[PDB]
């Protein structure tokens, strides 16, 4: 895909001193993510990630008049001892990292939205390693054996997906990039949240040991690397 | 069109001391401006405003991969002791304005960017009362007289474009807002040159004095009404 060569891609290195301290940056507003445990949404491993479908009715906006419908979520993650994120904070790599990618209400339909300006935009967050057994991802962790294998997938309850962001949804960075599989489309928001969400040891360690890519290896470290900013401006929400 | 009560339209008053500094809003890039003699371009009286339809070449970027391509430009005003422009900087009117429309250049169509985020933008200078006459303008106001009469166009000589706008392309306000004419569509990119543009009290004579409307009116006074921000945030290229 010849987008996967474009000038401005994701993921990227955030460097905070250089980034733009912009106050038309508001608090992100999320409506619709406290589901019902009925109907039951996917959750499959395609051999890149793990990936969880959402229901119609998940709003996400930006700021007014910037509103997008979410559509699904999935996962990056290392392997024992090695980080995993996609973006970086001062060449520092997280363990893990989630991104939630939305569609404008503005497109009907994802390949119409695809190199268009804001026609997607994904919040994401870095997962660390806290004291506590994270619950809203005990959820999807505890189903991940039933997907082990490649192209696997079943089906899981409803829950608060807003409980598997960080609760500080005004502090963030914010760029514009480009979806980082093929076929790497530009004109993406990226929203990537200051504080980060705790996954237990044990959490980290079944994220990064029980899924299984292509051909009898392990599916780790599915993460692009470092793409350089290539005169971008990073913006950030607080000074 | 039920758009025209949309929540974010356009015009509106931009209040300076409420705008936020946004550091990554870099300089304006113009190329392809100054066009030659040849070809002529059309200019005409659609009974509501004097627009001039652009050629192919004129190309336009509010920041990295964000560009665009001029379709035409258009002017509003006043009447005699009456300015005319749509919006305005601390509830003052200016005597005109002038906008230059542009299309995304990942939208082939306007009436598929009609809408979207960002499928169009616009550049927006104030017209004010200088001194001197105005040679830029000259060019169009001269022109004006052949072109009395609703419905009626004529072909003017190739001019530099860019020579109609304000000196520091690196100081605007920028919102997102409307057309301000049915079909009263969204999702409009508008950048308002914080300088102004300088024409001598005949030539403001000239535009506001010489084209006739539908019925036997003069056509005068073509801008719409300020309309509410609710909750948008100008922001700023300069502190
Ligand atoms: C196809 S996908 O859901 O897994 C996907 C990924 N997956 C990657 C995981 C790690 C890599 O090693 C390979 C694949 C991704 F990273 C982005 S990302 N990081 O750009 O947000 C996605 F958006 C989607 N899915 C998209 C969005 C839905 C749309 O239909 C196009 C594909
Ligand atoms: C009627 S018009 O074309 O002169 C016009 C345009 N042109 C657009 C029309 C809709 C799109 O399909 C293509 C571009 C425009 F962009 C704005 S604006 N301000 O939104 O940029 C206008 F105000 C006017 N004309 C108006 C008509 C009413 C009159 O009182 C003021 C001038
Ligand atoms: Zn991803
Ligand atoms: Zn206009």
């Amino acid at each position: 895909s010849p987008a996967c060569a474009g000038r401005f891609q994701s993921p990227v290195d955030i460097r905070p001193q250089l980034a733009a301290f912009s106050p038309a940056l508001r608090p992100l507003e999320l409506l619709g993510f406290q589901l019902p445990p009925l109907p039951e949404l996917r959750l499959r491993n395609n051999g890149h990630s793990v990936q969880l479908t959402l229901p119609p009715g998940l709003e996400m906006a930006l700021g007014p008049g910037r509103e997008y419908r979410a559509l699904q979520l999935h996962l990056h993650w290392g392997a024992a001892g090695r980080p995993g994120s996609e973006h970086t904070v001062e060449g520092h790599r997280f363990p893990a990292e989630i991104h939630v990618v939305h569609l404008s209400t503005a497109f009907a339909r994802v390949d119409e939205a695809l190199g268009r300006p804001g026609g997607l935009a994904v919040l994401a967050a870095f997962l660390e390693e806290g004291p506590e057994e994270n619950s809203a991802y005990e959820q999807l962790l505890s189903r991940l054996e039933e997907i082990a294998e490649e192209g696997s997938e079943t089906q899981v309850p409803g829950l608060d997906i807003s409980a598997l962001l960080p609760s500080d949804f005004s502090r963030y960075f914010q760029y514009e990039g480009s979806l980082t599989t093929p076929p790497c489309a530009q004109g993406v928001i990226w929203t990537v949240f200051q504080q980060t969400v705790m996954l237990s040891a044990k959490q980290l360690h079944t994220l990064s040991d029980t899924l299984w890519g292509p051909g009898d290896s392990r599916l780790q470290l599915n993460f692009r690397a470092t793409q350089p900013l290539n005169g971008r401006v990073i913006e950030a929400s607080f000074p």
